[PDB]
DNA sequence: TTTTGCCATGTAATTACCTAA
DNA sequence: ATTAGGTAATTACATGGCAAA
């Protein structure tokens, strides 16, 4: 699987999203897969790591 | 489909450690004949199993 | 009882995804 | 992002019961 640079959009829409909610249902992350043209297993450990690293 | 002398093992071994070392996990598989991700799979159902007791 | 046959229950495997390194 | 060790829900289908002619 390809790291890839999530645009600054991207970023933003993403960091929006963890500001309501750590945890992503996986509806929700088809819905946003779509909207910022992310592959969902891309926001899905997106969303691990942003969850570790605020443990630290 | 496990064997009635391999979940005889499998059990009595559970009953010691519900959990797998890799060690434990290797000597059943060698000893009861069976591949080492069914050995996992094994007790990862049977904990949930007993979970629902 | 035999024996057919059908559904409910059990369970190995799969899917999905969590934390942690 | 990967690898690993876990839970939880679900799938896939084997099989135990039991009903009944």
């Amino acid at each position: 699987r390809p790291r890839t640079a999530f645009s600054s959009e991207q970023l933003a829409r993403l960091k929006r999203e963890f500001n309501e909610n750590r945890y992503l249902t996986e509806r929700r992350r088809q819905q946003l897969s779509s909207e910022l043209g992310l592959n969902e297993a891309q926001i899905k450990i997106w969303f691990a790591n942003k969850r570790a690293k605020i443990k630290k």
